């Protein structure tokens, strides 16, 4: 009683998938194990799907098999195999045996066949050992590490080249990301001698910097950064959509009257019924007080008391939706003691110039504020914790293993790069905005001290910042697609949860999904001295608890990434639209401001034009990126799954059309959000 076993295997399309390693394989069944059987005639190239005929042991029932790779011989260039699936029959069984990969084999790898299952599903002894061992070495291979006390926690690994190639930039991502830092070299180097005599006399000046940059097009606001209303449509649709609240009431330390604004207001009301109204929205950056700037200036709540010396500010700008639906910036406090020498500054002043200035140093904290909190803290650095505990805790059989899989893909990566190339000394921080230096490390830290994982819901995010009424606040598009695709993300994962989990006590015996979110409670965010709380649970308790941290980070893995990431070349092309650096403190009197005054208070030319190089490296798609709801390198198997999938999918096409209709009549389409352009994850 031997069995014959067809075998098919097929190998992943991306560079390198490929081996010309030996390669046998083990079977094991309900009746014993075949030895390990080779796989020899014919190559193994990417995107290949090759057949085998084998013969050995009958092991009736087919339980799990294992691959192994001799690893190469001496002429064998790069060994490791990308494997999605193999595919087993046997003579002796009237069944098809799927076994999906869809990661790297270096020497052995274990697979099971079909559909996911929780730890505690019923499965043969040797496959739940199977199991334990893969998870024990998982803790092995995936360590945390921490850039300080008061940081999310990283993996560990000295470079990229030392992280598991399952978590490794593509080939592919690899070249696009180097290529583009080599383009930012020769586009910055040709610029330069360009512009090297040019004086710098004007804001139109600034668009020479994105012209011989290839951008997907001129920067959206370039045509329109010095209006009022396109400065304030940018509060809602521009690259930082996340702070401006409801205001019903103003601060203490920010004194606006109905003297200093009643000129913006349009509806017949004076600013206290606004108020009551909710048309008056403002933002507060009182976070950025104490930032230590590159060269060394301090900021304080007064402000401040040839060498590259940067400056910052921590303002609060008032806000009011006029009779025509837009938000218009109506005062502007530029740090946060009030008084003469901190005045209020609103589109009314006598002198143009020194209200142009108060946007700029309004800009220049939004700049600071965007690029370390919204973008590289509040999506990279604390998502990678819980991408990191996916690896740690979850096994590949495990259904949340698969549905994070296509998601957390890149976060490891990038930050591992970044680690070096973005937040390093005399990195891409250091030469761009006024933070660099180190100032900006602690300003982070000062930020996670505040991090709470109900930040990451965006509706109740958006209804505690009272902007989600939009017949108060209309024309934000960052809302209403981010709604829309929250709950798209939500349907689906609700849908995906209810196939594996049939009530709260499988979530409760789960113990993989219990070590999984423990594990980012306890060593991912850690709640350390002077922190708040982060919001993360010990444990879980519910399906729909299940559901609520599973949308939040998969919509901030793909949506809010994107929405705050791929909005900067049209935020930053144009550097007056919103400078990251200035050179000279504030004013401590009104009618100091000049154009030339304001010149020398911009970004320098070659500070302009690092932004630039900087943004276009940071959102450059890579040629094989997929984007939301693209599971074709996913391991599912279950028909159910794939049927939330479908249903998921045709969701998503929904609302792109919906988006594209709604986009036909804006005068300046919002574009980010649509999902053939969101990523299903934080890659760059
Ligand atoms: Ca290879
Ligand atoms: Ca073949
Ligand atoms: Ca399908
Ligand atoms: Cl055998
Ligand atoms: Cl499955
Ligand atoms: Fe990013």
């Amino acid at each position: 009683h031997h069995a014959i076993y067809n075998v098919e295997v097929e190998t992943g399309d991306r560079e390198h998938a490929g081996t010309d390693a030996t390669i046998t394989i083990r079977i094991t069944g309900a009746k014993g194990r075949t030895d390990y059987l080779k796989l020899d005639k014919g190559s193994f190239e990417a995107g290949s799907k090759e057949q085998y005929t084998v013969q050995g042991f009958d092991v009736g029932d087919i339980q799990l098999i294992e691959l192994h790779s001799d690893g190469g011989g001496y002429w064998s260039g790069d060994p490791d195999w990308f494997v999605n699936r193999v595919i087993i029959i046997s003579s002796t069984q009237d069944r098809v045996y799927s076994f999906p990969c869809f990661r790297w084999v270096i020497k052995d790898m274990v697979l099971f066949p079909g559909e996911a299952t929780l730890p505690f599903n019923e499965v043969p002894a040797i496959v739940s050992e199977q199991r334990q061992k893969e998870l024990e070495q998982r803790k092995l291979t995936y360590q945390w590490d921490y850039v300080s006390d008061d940081m999310p926690g990283n993996i560990k690994a000295k470079t990229h080249d030392d992280l598991p190639r399952d978590v490794q930039f593509t080939d592919e991502k690899s070249r696009s990301y180097q290529e583009s830092r080599k383009a930012a070299l020769v586009n910055l180097g040709i610029g330069s001698l360009f512009t090297m005599f040019e004086n710098w006399d004007s804001y139109d000046d600034y668009h020479i910097l994105y012209r011989n940059w290839i951008l997907g097009g001129t920067p959206n606001m370039a045509d329109r950064w010095h209006e009022d209303r396109w400065f304030g449509y940018q509060f809602l649709n521009g690259a930082n959509p996340v702070i401006l609240t409801r205001c019903d009431a103003l601060p203490s330390n920010f004194p606006v009257t109905n003297e200093h604004v009643n000129a913006s207001l349009d509806r017949g009301k004076n600013l206290d019924e606004e108020i009551k109204d909710g048309h008056i929205y403002i933002v507060d950056f009182k976070v950025l007080v104490g930032a230590k700037s590159y060269g060394g200036p301090v900021l304080e709540d007064i402000g401040y008391k040839e060498a590259d010396i940067r400056y910052c500010a921590a303002p609060l700008a008032l806000f009011y939706v006029n009779k025509l639906g837009h938000l218009m910036p109506i005062a502007i406090q530029i740090n946060q003691e009030p008084g003469p020498e901190n005045p209020i500054w609103t589109p009314h002043e006598e002198n143009e110039h020194d209200w142009m200035m108060a946007k700029f140093w309004l800009g220049v904290a939004e700049s600071n504020f965007h690029q370390l909190n919204t973008h590289l803290l509040r999506t990279h650095l604390t998502t990678e914790s819980f991408a990191l505990s996916t690896w740690r805790n979850l096994a590949s059989a495990h259904p949340i293993f698969k549905l994070l899989q296509p998601h957390i893909y890149g976060v490891l990566a990038i930050d591992t790069i970044g680690r070096k190339e973005l937040i390093g000394s005399g990195g891409i921080v250091d030469q761009s905005l006024s933070l660099g230096g180190g100032g900006h490390v602690t300003f982070m830290e000062k930020c996670f001290k505040e991090v709470n994982l109900q930040d990451y819901h965006l509706p109740n995010a958006l209804k505690k910042r009272g902007v989600d009424d939009p017949s108060k606040l209309p024309g934000f598009y960052y809302r209403d697609d981010g709604l829309a695709l929250w709950e798209a993300i939500e349907t689906f994962i609700g849908e995906i949860i209810a196939i594996f989990y049939k009530n709260d006590d499988d979530v409760k015996r789960d113990n993989e999904i219990q070590s999984w979110i423990y594990d980012v409670h306890k060593n991912g965010w850690r709640v350390n001295p002077g922190h708040q709380d982060h919001g993360v649970p010990a444990s879980f308790e519910s399906r729909e608890q299940l559901k609520e941290v599973l949308t939040s980070l998969v919509f901030t893995f793909s949506c809010q990434h994107a929405a705050v990431n791929f909005s900067q070349k049209d935020h930053y092309g144009f550097t007056p639209n919103a400078p990251a650096i200035l050179r000279h403190p504030p004013p401590k009197k009104k009618g100091e401001a000049t154009l030339q005054s304001i010149l020398s208070t911009l970004p320098s030319k070659s500070q302009a034009a690092k932004a630039i190089a900087t943004v276009y490296i940071l959102t450059k798609f890579s040629e094989d990126e997929r984007y939301l709801g693209n599971y074709s390198a996913t391991a599912w198997e279950d028909k159910d799954a794939l049927d939330a999938i479908n249903r998921f999918q045709d969701k998503l096409e929904d609302i792109s059309k919906k988006i594209k209709q709604r986009n036909e009549n804006l005068e300046v389409p919002y574009i980010y959000l649509l999902p053939e352009r969101i990523p299903n994850g934080t890659a760059i």
